[PDB]
């Protein structure tokens, strides 16, 4: 359990769309919402182009959200920064609370490949797919009351379900125990959705997933371009 | 896991409708929202017409849900540009939302039979009902933890059912493995409603359903035909 | 499974009363608001008299609603018409949706017994209950794991109990397989409401209940004739 | 199951206050409603001077509620006619519904032990706490699948924790089999608040408890004097 | 069960900004609106200081809410009494509820060792994070079922992994069996808030936890200082 090291914290902030009064909204006055969140974003830019971070933006199909921001910043106190700055931008009037998530990227911490892993540019790919997770701690099945080396070999075949994904499906699993409401936030993201349904439906057949795998909702969507957002609001 | 073929995604939208405001709109508006929503469903029908997508729209009984909208589009991308599109309309200030679901229809491509029912275009049937479903991973009854073939003898059984009940209800099982919060998501489409209990409920006399089904919400519906519509938004 | 007979469908649309807007509405408002409805229940009034459906009003104590509509009709579509009919009413605006369920009147057809039973004209009893309820599918507890025979003499103390309480309590069921969130539907029909304490109680220690049994929310109310509706709606 | 002796219904109304609006309100407005909600207690006063029922009306600490009342009434119209004065009064506009719960005092109805245990002046100590609560019908625990003399002997050491805790913490259970969602209702009187933390925590290391208890949400509060309803509305 | 020892109440009150209403409030409104919340933090301040109670204030991250006050009182109508000034602040108006949680420091009275961790001053640390737990009664992992030594062999490894974080992450457990809808609550205290993923999650490899643990939310926050109160809610 010491063995994870830990990266950005990680915020998944759903949100939902109040199109009804986005729409009453004066259509110069939506101009300068969008601009100004934006400039917001243009910050986030800024912060991720200083290797200081990362975010994404993807819109959600359905009603569960309607748009994601997810954050990785170094410090909580960073995140928390950042959702307030949301919130208090115009455009956040109409962005409805919806889910959030709040985790941090956990796998020595000056190895590359670590590195990259612990602080991850969140890959541009035409989709995301998000969904928290727990090991069951239930009955006959409880992974916490597992053995060291069953969890290990547990492991071993959902690192080979995945691995069949990789070069399609990036995955960045943030551990949120004691910083949310479940244990690890699987975030996907792939320029094809399908392969988020063959990788987590694979997932399921091995045993960890099968016997201990508890998820919550998923969410998935489709990346927002930072110039499609203007488009996106546009009523 | 890797044998199911991959169709049209699926979005089942439910919304509710907020009579009380929709009544305060005055008429001339009320109506020209009902002319805007009947154009979209219109580019909709335009879709469907060149078998590049498909939709169904139904009341939905009761207080689940007012109206469903069930759209299959290639992309998921295309389904997101269609809820964003409903959402910018003035009729869906006044359809809130209810509950959604995306998923993909799930069963060689080129074969015909695989065709018709990966690319469905949806029944014009009198009533619809859905609800998604989950295989049950839940101590000795773990779907997951079965054998391929003690899953293919218990799908065996199921398919008899299913048989039975063809000709009264077609059936569109679209899945929804890290598309949605569950695994598949049934939509059934009879003239009769009642067949739609009969169906289920003789389905879960099946040891699969008995045993590993866990169901969602069930919704059901009465097909709205678009002549129908204006009808269904008078006050 | 096949052997159940099947009569009117049937909703309980439970709405809860929006008591300090409908105080806003004027007097001569709300008085018309209230004759609209009225003059919609007449009609149903007219349906029931033509032995063509049923319906019931009832006042539901406590907070889960405060008003239930059931009404029985043949097909699921006069169902929607009347709950369409219903919610664009003006009273309807203050009468905000808390809880539906849609079943069907559940045991040939035309035996005069039976034909009662499946054509239930509901009894205009002081109080009712409503309890929507599952038959458990849950480990070791799993009833449609059972035996056809063990299923039958499961059931057959619980007809016994039902059978103690006849007389007292009129029981309606409606199963909603595929109709709704549940199995059946509950409805007691009693002059003493504690009747119902005693039904429901003395049936959970029959093993059907006992092991069996997965109910749903419990609604009780008090029968409003029409006659008390413009008092009860007074402010 | 037929043993048990029934008492008055009782509903346990749970509200929240809007403390927003309630402030909008002019002084002079809000004055009224605390003058007309007195005056309606002042009803229920009168009620229990006649020993004709019984009420109780505590602050709720905690976002749960704002405020509980807990009306005693022989009949459940009673109680209905009472929550519906209640919502139609002008302060019930911001007290807004919390949590309700319906069910009946129960336990030869003559003597006086009975009758005081049976339609109960509620104690006016300076706290409550409300709980509903199940006995667990799950697999193994399963109370209804016990012997009568099982749960005699179970319910044998429960009353001798409740007697450890009597002469500090009165309690009134009600039983809500079919008339609400759990089966009982438990509230319990203490002038120290601890006492419940004490008595309830005990309880739990009773196998009665520790294996068959399923509780729903505690509520605690302290008893509003009517002398203090405008002090607590002052705003 | 009797063992226990009791010290303050303790309430986390959590609230949601309504940073949107917020906004429309004119400045000089709202710069009132800050100060009187200020001043009402200055008189638990005043309480703090006579060590008559504790407080502190923390933004929450993520949606689940946006601040918490953690008001820690002797006497539970002392909390009330503080939650109901609370609301009443103009402040409070956009503070909407999120959720709450009631209960009790517990660990003789007179010994400081425990003086101190019944009446503790909460540490002004940059981080806290919240979560309510209970001990699971569900078939064989039934802790109230267990042993009373059982209970304590379990206790002492959960003993050890709490004492490898102390230093890092304070702790206060408050006890709310019959005070709320779990058993405890969870305060930790860090200036690290990955110390509070690491001991959540070494604690869930205890016997204790991994079998016993059934927890609710969880939440964290950043300590909110007076000082940056003011510009926290500026907009």
């Amino acid at each position: 359990a010491a063995q994870t090291l830990d990266g950005w914290y990680c915020l998944h902030d759903f949100r939902t769309i109040d199109w009804s009064a986005w729409k009453t909204l004066p259509n110069e006055e939506r101009e300068a919402a969008i601009s100004e969140f934006l400039a917001l974003v243009d910050q986030w830019e800024t912060t991720e182009s200083e290797k200081q971070g990362s975010h994404a933006v993807y819109t959600i199909v359905g009603q569960k959200a309607d748009i994601l921001f997810m954050i990785l910043r170094p410090t909580l106190d960073e995140l928390h920064e950042i959702e307030t700055a949301l919130n208090k931008t115009k455009l956040a009037d109409y962005l409805l609370p919806a889910y959030s998530y709040v985790s941090v990227v956990e796998l020595p911490y000056q190895i590359p490949e670590v590195r990259r892993r612990l602080y991850p540019i969140l890959p541009k790919t035409n989709y995301i797919c998000f969904y928290p997770m727990d090991k069951r701690r239930q009955g006959n099945d409880n992974w916490y009351m597992l053995s060291m080396e069953q969890r290990r070999e547990l492991m071993r075949a959902h690192g080979m379900t995945g691995r069949k994904y990789a070069g399609k499906v990036t995955q960045i699993i943030t551990g949120s125990v004691g910083l949310d409401d479940f244990e690890w936030g699987v975030t996907l993201f792939s320029d094809d959705a399908l392969q988020f349904k063959k990788l987590v439906y694979e997932m399921r057949f091995d045993e960890v997933s099968a016997r201990f795998g508890e998820f919550g909702s998923f969410f998935v969507g489709t990346r927002l371009p930072m110039e499609n957002v203007s488009s996106f609001f546009h009523v």
